[PDB]
């Protein structure tokens, strides 16, 4: 059309123009050293002008840009014609990829309904790879591999999908290789794929749990993969030690069960899968013990207390055989609520009338009189709030009510003196029968008319448990989690965990009972005359003990006198996610907190401190540290380069140790100052440490989003700041040192060789790699084809190099190309690589399809093995070339693509990956960098080839078809191999040879008499020489 023409006429015009500009910054390989009007062959700008003149044909012919620009003069590769090829055809994907933009991203695809077919509605212009796309609902997106598609972008999906998912699809457009050229198309409903088959995921055990001797709990949520509605579980409970197993059938809503009627002491196994309309699961498995046996004391070896309490008496009495009976208080009006305390000893008590009397006790005796404790409820009353029922939390000291307004029913919390209400919850209209509040796992129970309740202590998670017609006396076990409560009038005894989804009676043993105790197995039941200990199944005439009552005609409760009924201690303990960042004399150590039960709440005793075991592995020698208040703790004074083994454990409130966490290994830095240097995203840099502290902020300020920076000596650096532009900046004294006046675009990477004296960067616009040199500036072109980052080895001068597919070597001679790696680019692309010269080892990292891998291969031509060294599988990714040695250390080090975090795996534990936090002033980083101790070594006179004379360059005695031309063999200081580039100017034609002797043999000249022009540029694998031309006629 006539937008495609002058789209090509634009291109065409900035190429030629290009060619112009650039016509004296690169030195040409044989030493041209043309005019700026000669328009001659071997110029910069007539094959320049070549290559911005057969960038169209190669793209309709579909040939490569070294394909099309195939010159027999100039042999293998034409640098400047290839190079204005691709800068040609990257300027016409970057004005197609413009000229579209909102068309691809503004229509969207749809799926119609077999195989699953995507229509895409897309009217692309004549003028003119495709990938689709899909992500799961409820991930990254990866490539689809089996597509049948139609020139109108009807696409058929022949790739088998997983059933009973969610699929999201688009259209990735790659105008050309250039990554930036990627053009996404929008998103797709998601869609259902139909079910078939069994469950290919297991079930994911959340918590599965020992509740007491003969209870045992699981809560799990489904795992991902379904393949259809679920129609129920299979929980399969199994001895190891036994012959008896418990199949049960779960629906699909219940995601909790309780195991009942077990043994005690028994270490069981869970097996746990799906059921729905087509098979059965995968099996989930967990291993978990039941609680040991309590000890069931015999009648005579009693030596606890309950406390009786009528309306008008609160009475004492042992559980001895010879019962001790007492009175503590008579009150002269009737009684509603009490509480109690165990250890404060302090027995709180409300009447009928509202009025709050506390009292202390010993022994049955009354050591302190009944004071009258008013409530200060402040702004939280709108006044007349008249309590009706109490509790106490024995862990914040707070004590918890109920309150009457004639108007609606109120709990809040109030301090031991009365002094701060707090509102919990909301007002509801049935009466509190029962207030009883759980401290240990941050609960508050209550009991209406019709039903029973659970708060937690700050009301956020209201729960009904139970509704049964006329609760009576409920009992709260902290440990068990458990829930005990009596129906009198239906004449049963049930027992509900805190969830509520657990109920079971148990055989009450008839007489009304209006209270009960538990003590062991055993049921302590009051009557008008007596107080019976029965042992669940027996009879009511036949007690284990009996203890006669004669003050108490009525009695609505019995409070057992235990340490067991208010406790301090979760009793389990097992601290998870043990974290371990090092350096040479310091650690940071960070581990996360025991884990909270499905039945415990957020105000949860959490008051566990934490023992850190340091185990040195050489030596075996262990100190433990203690009393640590926090998760995280920076150990100190550690030893260099030693290898040292931690364990930790949680220390509770009473000082009982828990269970140690499976030990990490880890290695110290060696000594030394190991300086890592940052970059961040806004362009300030500080130096940290190992550890990322000791911050020093530097004085320099780059650009948004550098790269790593490439020393040349101790001023001058190098960067590729992350849009494409290298830059350059002086350190030291800022108006001098750079050869470039302005910054270069569409730069990969860079790098510096020592030995040389060259910096090599990829140049992705040319699909080249320029060699520079920065005392001058002078560029020039190097025939190694799509590389995006590069490395030189200084020993030898091989350059390695890697594309998003391979990873190779580039010699002198072709001889020396060996390939190390490859990779489809529908499975991924190579994101960083590093190449190791003292253990001749090369790294590489491969952004795969939601994963990260790390290989490892030798510097060998043939190569021994290939080992995949660590493979991270998530969403979180590297910044690309940002993968670097630590040669000290003894690892590799590379940069999320977040910027926010560090990964370091070490070669000799590759299996803990260390995470190392990035310092808040550089918070979102791109480049990280550790630097070298010793600075750089200059540039070896033993590398530069000297220039050949000019009087030396003579002709041998020989035939008109044989010449022999010979020259005096250039050498260095290094005794190294130099080779030569030859050019040839005679009459019209031209003739170049690459040559490793000093002689060379010529033929193909066409008679005598021939004015005959020689070029001798030596060179060695760092760096080219100056070049000799000499006239000589034959
Ligand atoms: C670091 O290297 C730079 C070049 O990359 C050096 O700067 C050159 O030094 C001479 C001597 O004064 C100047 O006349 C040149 O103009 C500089 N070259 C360029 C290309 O600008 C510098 O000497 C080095 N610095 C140190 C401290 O060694
Ligand atoms: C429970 O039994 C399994 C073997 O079936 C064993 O691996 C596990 O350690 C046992 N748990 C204990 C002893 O706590
Ligand atoms: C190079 O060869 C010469 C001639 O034998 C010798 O003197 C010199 O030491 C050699 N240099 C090196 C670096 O090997």
């Amino acid at each position: 059309g006539v937008d495609e023409r002058m789209v090509l006429e634009r291109v065409t015009r900035d190429c030629v123009q290009r060619c112009i500009v650039e016509e004296d910054l690169f030195l040409d390989e044989f030493g041209i050293q043309c005019e700026k009007a000669d328009n001659g062959e071997k110029c910069y700008k007539t094959r320049c002008t070549k290559g911005c003149a057969q960038w169209y044909r190669a793209l309709k012919e579909l040939e490569s840009c070294q394909e099309a620009c195939l010159s027999l003069q100039f042999y293998p590769y034409d640098m400047p014609c290839i190079g204005a090829c691709e800068m040609a055809q990257r300027d016409y994907w970057h004005l197609q990829r413009l000229a579209i933009s909102h068309l691809v991203e503004r229509t969207q695809p749809q799926l119609e309904r077999t195989p699953l077919t995507i229509r895409w509605a897309m009217h692309f212009p004549e003028h003119y790879p495709f990938n689709i796309q899909y992500q799961f609902v409820d991930s990254a997106w990866f490539n689809l591999a089996d597509y049948d598609c139609d020139e109108y972008y009807v696409c058929e999906i022949l790739e088998a999908l997983i059933p009973y998912t969610q699929y999201r699809f688009r259209f990735e457009l790659p105008f050309g290789e250039n990554r930036d050229e990627v053009l996404y198309s929008p998103a797709t409903p998601a869609y259902q794929t139909p079910p078939e088959g069994a469950p290919i995921s297991a079930p994911v055990i959340e918590h599965l749990m020992g509740l007491d001797d003969s209870h045992l709990a699981v809560h799990w949520h489904p795992g991902r993969f379904t393949n259809g509605p679920i129609e129920g579980y299979r929980l399969r409970l199994s001895s190891s030690e036994g012959n008896a197993t418990s199949e049960q059938l779960v629906p699909a809503g219940r995601g909790s069960y309780i195991f009942s009627q077990l043994q005690a002491g028994t270490n069981y196994t869970l097996a746990l899968s799906m059921i729905n309309k087509q098979g059965e699961g995968p099996v989930a498995k967990g291993f978990v013990q039941t609680h040991s046996a309590r000890n069931e004391k015999p009648a005579k070896d009693l030596t606890e207390s309950v406390l009786l309490v009528g309306r008008r008496a609160v009475m004492w009495q042992s559980l001895e055989p010879a019962g001790e009976n007492s009175m503590i208080y008579q009150s002269q009006e009737e009684l509603a609520d009490i509480a109690w305390s165990k250890r404060e000893q302090q027995l709180w008590l409300l009447n009928v009338h509202g009025e709050l009397r506390s009292l202390k006790f010993e022994s049955g005796q009354m050591v302190s009189p009944a004071q009258q404790l008013k409530l200060d409820l402040g702004n939280i009353s709108s006044g007349r709030w008249v309590p009706r029922r109490l509790s106490f939390d024995w862990l914040h000291h707070r004590l918890y009510f109920a309150m009457e307004s004639p108007e609606s029913f109120q709990i809040i919390s109030t301090d031991l003196l009365g002094e701060s209400a707090q509102k919990v919850g909301e007002s509801f209209d049935l009466p509190v029968e029962q207030l009883e509040v759980d401290a240990l796992n941050g609960w508050i129970f209550w009991r209406n008319e019709e039903s029973l309740w659970r708060q937690d202590l700050h009301g956020r998670m209201i729960h009904r448990l139970l509704r049964i017609r006329q609760p009576g006396w409920f009992l709260v076990q902290p440990q068990h989690f458990i829930i005990h409560l009596m129906l009198p009038q239906e004449g049963k005894f049930l027992e509900i965990s805190y969830d509520g989804g657990f109920k079971h009676p148990l055989p009450l043993p008839p007489p009304h009972w209006q209270s009960f105790a538990l003590l062991g197995r055993s049921l302590l039941l009051p009557d008008s005359g007596q107080l019976i200990l029965v042992e669940q199944q027996g009879q009511a005439a036949s007690p284990s003990a009996s203890w006669p009552l004669k003050n108490l005609p009525d009695c609505w409760a019995v409070i057992l006198l235990v340490p067991e009924s208010q406790p301090l201690t979760s009793a389990g303990g097992k601290p998870h996610s043990l974290k371990a960042l090092l350096g040479a004399q310091a650690a940071k150590i960070s581990w996360k907190e025991p884990e909270r039960n499905p039945y415990q709440s957020a105000d949860a005793a959490r008051s566990w401190s934490y023992e850190l075991e340091v185990l040195d592995v050489a030596s075996q020698s262990a100190f433990s540290i203690r009393n640590i208040r926090g998760p995280i703790f920076g150990l100190q004074r550690l030893q260099p380069d030693n290898l040292y083994q931690l364990r930790v454990r949680a220390i509770n409130v009473d000082g009982e140790p828990g269970e140690w966490t499976e030990p990490l290994a880890a290695r110290t830095w060696p000594l030394g100052p190991h300086r890592l240097r940052w970059a961040s995203r806004q362009g300030s840099v500080i130096h940290t440490n190992e550890l990322g502290e000791g911050l020093e902020v530097q004085q320099e300020q780059l650009e948004r989003l550098p790269g790593p920076m490439t020393m040349v000596n101790e001023s001058v650096g190098y960067y590729v700041t992350g849009d494409g532009l290298l830059h350059c900046i002086n350190l030291v004294h800022s108006q001098w040192g750079c050869p470039i006046s302005e910054p270069l675009q569409h730069v990969g990477s860079v790098t510096y060789d020592w030995r040389g004296g060259r910096v090599y960067w990829t140049d992705l616009a040319r699909n080249c790699v320029v060699r520079m040199d920065p005392w001058s500036g002078s560029r020039e072109l190097l025939p190694v084809f799509e590389a995006n980052f590069l490395a030189l080895d200084p020993r030898q001068g091989h350059l390695y190099y890697a594309t998003s597919s391979q990873l190779s070597r580039h010699g002198s001679t072709p001889d020396e190309a060996v390939t190390y790696y490859r990779v489809n680019g529908l499975e991924g692309s190579i994101a960083s690589f590093v190449l190791d010269t003292q253990q001749d080892q090369l790294f590489w990292l491969v952004k795969g399809s939601g994963a990260l891998r790390l290989y490892r291969a030798p510097l060998t031509a043939g190569g021994d093995s290939l080992q995949m060294i660590q493979q991270i599988k998530g969403v979180f990714q590297a910044v690309p070339d940002s993968l670097q040695l630590l040669r000290p250390l003894g690892a590799l080090l590379w940069l999320e693509r977040s910027g926010r975090r560090a990964r370091l795996v070490r070669l000799a534990a590759p299996l803990d990956v260390m995470e190392l936090p990035t310092p808040d002033q550089a918070s979102p980083a791109s480049a990280l960098q550790l630097l070298d101790p010793q600075p750089l070594p200059p540039r070896d006179e033993g590398v530069i080839p000297m220039t050949v004379l000019p009087d030396s360059v003579r002709l041998d005695d020989g035939h008109w078809d044989d010449f022999h031309v010979r020259w005096q063999p250039s050498t260095s200081g290094g005794n190294h191999s130099v080779s030569y580039r030859l050019l040839l100017e005679f009459g019209q034609r031209l003739q170049t040879l690459d040559l490793s002797t000093p002689f060379a043999r010529l033929t193909q000249l066409p008679q005598a008499q021939l004015q005959l022009k020689i070029s001798i540029t030596p060179r060695t694998a760092w760096r080219s020489g100056d070049t000799t031309r000499v006239q000589l006629t034959t």
